[PDB]
């Protein structure tokens, strides 16, 4: 049997402090039932894990949102890549895999992190300064839409865009209806910046219309798969780089481990992604009878997934609640896990480490100082304004 509750996972008081509400859909059973949007979930990391890779019975095409594509009308045209099942999915992850591969990395590394230490130095001299703004924001603006091959022009519609696409995925609530209502302009930009003219040579975007001229991609292919790193690319970073930022100024402790060994850099962010998870929740649609946490749940339905709370789970995590830098990190589910497992989790570790190491390096305390902000959205967790004073080494 599957127990009900009153929690709405998709409000404005949970996003403001989700973890004890989150430790009721937990210890409430493994599977459970939400009666505001009337959906199952599991939160636990061992049902989020099986879930997660056993993509058959749990399908993505019928959208990882709370609407069914099999019966609703998608928001906008599919993505090619997350809302797509094996073998459909097989070709454009593909694609995408070699454009962010390892070798891809190893030719940016050395700018990004050359635009790391510069963004950091340009801080110290200032020393008051806003995490999210100057830095969660800024540092990857500065090289991601580069990486990517963008015009200068309408950059500003980056973020924004972003913060629709991940509302999109929530029920139909103010966040989501606001959003998808001024769209418009957003939709407008990236679709211009999507096609082959207007992408740079030598950068993500031209790398994958590259894959057109070998018949790996069709034209029309190409342009949605721009938009999907447009989509994903961005925003999660910035929530990753704040959320690492975050934590190192409440756990004093670990910035100075963190400068004592500075190769501790990328697990320190990995562990920022544990520890908040930008990406909070997603959804899956059985595409069969299924027992899942000793529950039988009928074909057809959707099935919300708690990524952050399988992600603190006590059950699979010593002292979760704890940003721990040396943690065996291994088996979160902050980029998920399996076949859609994050194509882009090697730029997003890229930005983070650099970005991290130069903290490191140049930083000897990191003071919150100042009302710090939320962003409220149905699926990115993340602060709109982190007021910071940073001492330098
Ligand atoms: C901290 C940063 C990031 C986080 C937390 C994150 C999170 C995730 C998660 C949880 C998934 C799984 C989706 C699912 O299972 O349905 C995913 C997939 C994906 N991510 Fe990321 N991501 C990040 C950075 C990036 C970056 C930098 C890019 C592109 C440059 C990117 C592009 C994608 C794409 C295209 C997919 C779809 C993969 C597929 O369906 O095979 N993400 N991401
Ligand atoms: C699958 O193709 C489409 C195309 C457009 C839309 C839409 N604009 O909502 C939804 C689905
Ligand atoms: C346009 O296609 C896509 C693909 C992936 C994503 C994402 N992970 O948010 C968003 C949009
Ligand atoms: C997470 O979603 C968003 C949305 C808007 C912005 C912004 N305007 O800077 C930043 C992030
Ligand atoms: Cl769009």
């Amino acid at each position: 049997t599957i127990p009900h509750l009153a929690i709405d996972p998709f409000s404005l008081d949970f996003f403001d402090d989700p973890y004890p509400d989150q430790q009721t859909l937990r210890d409430a059973g493994p599977v459970v039932y939400l009666d505001k949007w009337n959906v199952y979930g599991v939160a636990r990391y061992a049902e989020v894990h099986a879930v997660l890779n056993d993509p058959t019975t749990f399908c993505s095409s019928r959208g990882v949102g709370l609407s069914d594509f099999k019966k609703e009308k998608p928001w906008r045209p599919p993505s090619l890549i997350l809302e797509a099942d094996p073998p459909a999915h097989t070709r454009p992850r593909a694609v995408l895999s070699k454009v962010l591969s390892p070798a891809t990395m190893k030719t940016i590394r050395d700018g990004f992190a050359a635009a790391a230490d510069a963004k950091v130095d340009e801080l110290l001299q200032r020393g008051c300064i806003d995490a999210i703004a100057d830095l969660a924001e800024a540092y990857p603006l500065s090289v991601f839409p580069d990486a990517m091959g963008l015009k200068q022009e309408g950059r500003e519609h980056l973020l924004p865009y972003a913060g629709l696409v991940f509302n999109a995925f929530g029920p139909p609530n103010e966040l989501r209806q606001t959003a998808i209502e001024r769209s418009a302009p957003h939709q407008a930009y990236v679709n211009e910046q999507c096609q082959r003219p207007n992408l740079a040579p030598g950068g993500f975007g031209a790398c994958i219309h590259a894959f057109t001229d070998t018949g790996e991609i069709t034209p029309d292919e190409a342009p949605l798969l721009v938009r999907s790193l447009l989509s994903a690319g961005l925003d999660t970073t910035v929530n990753g780089i704040g959320a690492a930022v975050y934590c190192l100024a409440r756990f004093p402790g670990e910035l100075q481990r963190l400068r004592s060994d500075p190769t501790l850099a990328r697990n320190a962010f990995e562990e920022a992604v544990r520890f908040e998870s930008p990406v909070q929740t997603f959804f899956r649609t059985t595409t069969r009878e299924v027992e899942l946490g000793g529950a039988v749940i009928g074909e057809g339905e959707k099935v919300l997934m708690f990524l952050g709370s399988a992600n603190r789970d006590p059950r699979r995590w010593s002292d979760p609640d704890l940003y721990d830098i040396t943690r065996k990190t291994s088996g979160h589910v902050g980029f998920g896990s399996g076949v859609h497992m994050c194509v882009g989790q090697l730029v997003a570790r890229l930005e983070g480490e650099v970005m991290l190491s130069a903290l490191a390096r140049k930083v000897a305390a990191i003071d919150i100082d100042g009302p710090v902000k939320r962003r409220f959205n149905n699926t990115l967790r993340g602060l709109e304004s982190l007021p910071v004073k940073l001492t330098p080494a």
